[PDB]
């Protein structure tokens, strides 16, 4: 049970950054 977890923290975190940095730049705009 808590041999899961830990892992799924794992494999969540390194999308994490992804992430973090994409929409950050994706929709934006914008603008812009």
């Amino acid at each position: 049970t808590s041999s899961i977890v830990h892992l799924c923290a794992i494999s969540l975190d390194r999308y994490w950054s992804i992430t973090q940095a994409i929409e950050y730049n994706l929709k934006r705009t914008p603008r812009r």
